[PDB]
């Protein structure tokens, strides 16, 4: 896209504000922006705030969202699709012109974890580029093993191809698959889908605590085998919902787009990667790691 | 195949009759039928019945199916596997000769919505030309969720591959993947697998309806991520089994041959599009829709 | 591997023995073996004991397993990681030298079918090239159907890439991909992944029976639909968990990875298919045979 040569608009945080018991406002950007998703190199992605996967959004069962997207791209328009929402996607789900805002608004009525990504056609080309992300809608009763969490994290796979090509996007195998970690908290990790930010800068636990793990693999393309290293899944909610209740798991099946809470103790203290177990996709990018101290410091 | 060269055989009715309270009488074609399964695009599928995937069949929970198969092939041997039934596939799901009819009995003993197919050695060859269906067992206690259900509708996904390619049907991607319909009830939409019939004529709904649909993934060879966009699922039944019972999904896992039973609720007016989230698929056909208007007809 | 030329070593018995109410010893070697996977198509694989997948692991919940590992590979390094196990991987899956052994220590505090496989880095190359293998850890409480099951074999799925070639690994599709069966009790098979062992000798059972089966996908790269022709699952545990209890299913959706123990019952005499539903799976090898006669011998 010509447009888009030497384009590189630097990350624009996400805003958000509760404006009522039950609404939440949130304005969102569609921008262009380079990431390294693999070392030396560049893919100019197509993101929500100069992040991909984009930035991490929570909020509360019941929660109305009114939402705002700034298309800061200057020739593609863009769309939001929450999978979290009731919504018109004919209405509600729209494009949004370059250079200029639209505001919609939706209720979040489900808890769980989901997938939120751009809807303007082709999709494929929307998501693979970068646009997608996972909004956390936290349940108004809870998980019941909740007193059991010790410290909790954000993991999303997704996957690159080459770079803005249909036919690759459609009908090769991916390039890299990755894992990338969102913010709950002052002080978590917030990084970009790559091969190897989770593999230097490990996530951090203490030998003993059991770890939940908020997931999603947003594809656009693959499965996930989801498994860490070293222990099994207490307890895994599917797509979030504290209902879809399993227990004793030693992997996850997720389909594309799909969501889950899962719950693992570490026992011992040592570094546990965390992969897909389809295997060609950890090879090409998709193992994080969880070192685990006597402290939970590094 | 030289004895296919210009052969089109006009699609035959499915004949059904129930003789007994727990017995049911099918008779079922095999034929070779054009269809056109992307705009410009003929198939000369191998099919039950002319339509591919084959029409629906629906049997309450302990009939005992008396099934007849009349091969119009001229050249090529067929069977019929039904995934609902216990039998033994080395007497019952048997070859019929060309110019041929075989009858077969068993039971469908278990509720929900399976797979049928051909079983003819390479079953992968049969299959992916066209040879597939479902065949829906109603539970004899219903879902506990029956009461809520406003309309329901049959959804089938299956890909297509290069014409009649064993190469390509075991090694190669899919060329085309897609949703079809098939109908429950008078004036319900019969369609076949194609990559537009759904998005030019969507199913039709009215807001506020909660939505049942009985799907399955025929494959033969994808997995798939199935979701409605604009809605979440409020109640899934794996298989179409009521004790498989999940809440709040936004997307379902069904593997080759899987089915499910999901339900939704449509809150706006507005098209909602239904596909597999493994977005090369969607890109490659597998989009349909679903138009909700205040009045429920189009 | 020039030092891997002519090398054919063979098989070694699993050696394991209970030296306290809950502790058990496991010695395993690391060795480079000659598998027939296809007619006239030798693998050299690099294999636990000299079969692929590895020899069948059986301890009780609660167990904690002394294991050693003998690596006989000539220069290739070789470790095991258990998913039944709370290990750091770290310190206990860790690689062992050539011409060494490592002895390392680990609960199996949760019951169900696990995978086990060489954790070397690249994990990728040592589990395509064959280092794969399932433990089962069986529950202190059973399973709710026990009582109901007549007879027991356990199956395993893994694919097979052109020999030790990273690229297939990690892009390519598999050139083959097998079922094998690992004996539980004496009298029953042991059998390599291959394509045809399992339908020349098929598995043997009675008109009538209540079959379980305790599944695992190892991969390294695909996902399973498990499905048995002429039945239906009458019970399904997800990863061999008591609790994740499904009834009633056509088909079982593995990850790359995952396990199962599914029951399921024969009514009549013939021979049933055992499949991947993935047909282009199938058609490279994935289906094996159940033969069912009125007294369950051939
Ligand atoms: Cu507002
Ligand atoms: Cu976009
Ligand atoms: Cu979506
Ligand atoms: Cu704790
Ligand atoms: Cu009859
Ligand atoms: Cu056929
Ligand atoms: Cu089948
Ligand atoms: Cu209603
Ligand atoms: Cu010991
Ligand atoms: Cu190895
Ligand atoms: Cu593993
Ligand atoms: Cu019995």
């Amino acid at each position: 896209i010509a447009a888009h040569k030497g384009v590189n608009q630097a990350p624009v945080p996400l805003k958000m504000e509760r404006v009522g018991p039950h609404d939440v406002h949130i304005e969102m950007t569609a921008q262009i922006t380079d990431i390294e998703i693999d070392k030396g190199k560049i893919y100019k992605a197509w993101t929500f705030n100069g992040q991909a996967p984009g930035p991490l959004v929570v909020v509360n069962e019941g929660d109305t969202i009114h939402f705002t997207l700034k298309n800061m791209d200057p020739v593609v328009p863009h769309s939001m699709d929450f999978h979290a929402v009731h919504a018109s996607p004919s209405k509600d789900f729209i494009d949004v012109m370059p250079n200029k805002s639209g505001t919609f608004t939706y209720p979040a009525n489900k808890p769980g974890v989901f997938m939120y990504h751009a809807g303007t056609k082709p999709v494929l080309q929307h998501i693979a580029n970068g646009m997608h992300g996972v909004i956390i809608v936290k349940p108004k009763n809870g998980y019941p093993t909740d007193k059991e969490v010790d410290r909790e994290y954000v993991l999303i796979q997704n996957e690159w191809y080459k770079y803005n090509d249909m036919n690759d996007f459609q009908n090769g195998v991916p390039s890299y698959v990755v894992f990338s970690s969102k913010a709950l908290k002052p002080g978590d990790p917030n990084t970009n889908g790559d091969t190897f930010t989770l593999k230097e800068k490990p996530l951090l636990a203490k030998v003993g605590e059991k770890i939940r793990l908020y997931i999603n693999n947003v594809g656009p393309n693959e499965v996930s085998s989801f498994h860490v290293v070293g222990t099994v899944f207490d307890d895994v909610y599917l797509d979030g919902n504290p209902n879809n209740h399993l227990q004793g798991m030693q992997t996850v099946m997720l389909p594309a787009s799909g969501g889950a809470v899962v719950e693992f103790t570490v026992t011992r203290p040592g570094t546990y990667p965390i992969v897909t177990h389809q295997f060609n996709h950890a090879q090409k990018g998709a193992v994080a790691m969880l070192k685990v101290t006597e402290t939970g410091e590094d």
